[PDB]
């Protein structure tokens, strides 16, 4: 897996792509890797935000479905066309597959000006796909058509224009250089978007206290195409009160626990040790047994020394997104359903951290 390490970059906020090819000759776009959807929809047509797009008309070995699909979704939404392409990504295996492609010709705040890519891989299953569940998304083709072993692992590393990002998508397996101590796994809950179950929450060592289904109100996923940490109102109250008073040496705007206005200090003074690290504890493979991954405020207080509030209110449920996933190495076990956290290889007082077990009772019932 040698020659996939380092094949993600980014923008700050902006989220990681990897660079693929679509059709004959092979035509180069960058793609977003997300966990959180399972269309492959690629730019197809001109837009202000686009410097370049797929061009069916190019492709020898293009194939059209003869059927479109509409994408309204809370964010934004999308227009299409669907076919089936051969695709290849250069930085990974050594293969080629025909996939699914939905060529994107009409679109309303879905492409992101200056993140540098042109369209976005849908890494999870077929249950969320449009227009349908019957439309194979690219990690299904991979697997059906090749030897690629149904996994894969993301190492999203952190680190005037926005502050270029890096990471690696290790396809088919686990790269033992991408991270130290041991792997811990929590369940797939179902196979739709890679539900997770949260069993409770401490900052700085202290208990939320809430009954646990309200950390999973009303589901919790692992999604790489989200910035934030987002988390169900109820929490997300409880986490800034609990945040505020950690760090009340210091004054802030409402503004910035919004996630809205930033926060700067002079060049190398951000007092790290003022903000409390955040341990989500998650199921474990057993019964009665979790597993604690530990952020620090370089994870959830995101670069703009000026910084924005990376922790935010859904109503959707809980969200653990590329903030959480940037203190870690991810394995998204498909194969055993289920998703491995261990410390990412990417201060001088603290570490993010994945320990367990955690002995905790009655987990099954913290699903909704
Ligand atoms: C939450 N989320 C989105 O809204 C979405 C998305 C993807 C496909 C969809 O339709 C499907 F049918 F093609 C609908 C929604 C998404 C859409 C547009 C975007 F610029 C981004 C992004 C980004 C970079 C910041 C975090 F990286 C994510 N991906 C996620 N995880």
């Amino acid at each position: 897996f040698v020659e996939m390490v380092d094949n993600l970059r980014g923008k700050s906020g902006q989220g990681y792509y990897v660079e693929m090819t679509v059709g004959s000759p092979p035509q180069t776009l960058n793609i977003l890797v997300d966990t959180g959807s399972s269309n492959f929809a690629v730019g197809a047509a001109p837009h202000p935000f686009l410097h370049r797009y797929y061009q069916r008309q190019l492709s020898s070995t293009y194939r059209d479905l003869r059927k479109g699909v509409y994408v309204p979704y809370t964010q934004g939404k999308w227009e299409g066309e669907l076919g089936t392409d051969l695709v290849s990504i250069p930085h990974g295996p050594n293969v080629t597959v025909r996939a699914n492609i939905a060529a994107i010709t009409e679109s309303d705040k879905f492409f992101i000006n200056g993140s540098n890519w042109e369209g976005i891989l849908g890494l999870a299953y077929a249950e969320i796909a449009r227009p349908d569940d019957s439309l194979e998304p690219f990690f299904d083709s991979l697997v059906k058509q090749t030897h690629v072993p149904n996994l894969f692992s993301l190492q999203l590393c952190g680190a005037e224009v926005l502050a270029s990002v890096g990471g690696s998508m290790i396809i088919g397996g686990i790269d033992h250089s991408l991270y130290t101590g041991s792997l811990w796994y929590t369940p797939i809950r179902r196979e739709w978007y890679y539900e997770v179950i949260i069993v409770r929450v401490e900052i700085n060592g202290q208990d939320l206290k809430m009954d646990c289904k309200e950390y999973n109100y009303d589901k919790s996923i692992v999604d790489s195409g989200t910035t934030n940490l987002r988390l169900p109102k109820k929490v997300f109250e409880a986490a800034v009160k609990s945040i505020k008073a950690a760090s009340s040496t210091e004054k802030f705007p409402d503004g910035f626990w919004l996630g809205e206005q930033l926060v700067c200090w002079q060049a190398g003074t951000t007092p790290w040790n003022i903000f409390p690290v955040i341990s989500l504890y998650l199921m474990g493979e057993v019964t009665n047994q979790s597993f604690r991954i530990t952020i620090l405020p370089q994870q959830y207080l995101r670069p703009v020394d000026c910084y924005k509030f990376a922790i935010s209110q859904s109503s959707t449920g809980t969200v653990m997104g590329a903030v959480i996933m940037e203190g870690f190495y991810v394995v998204f076990d498909r194969a055993r359903k289920r998703i491995g956290f261990a410390v990412s290889a990417c201060d001088e007082f603290r570490t993010a951290a994945v320990e367990g077990p955690f002995v905790t009772l009655d987990m099954e019932d913290c699903g909704y």
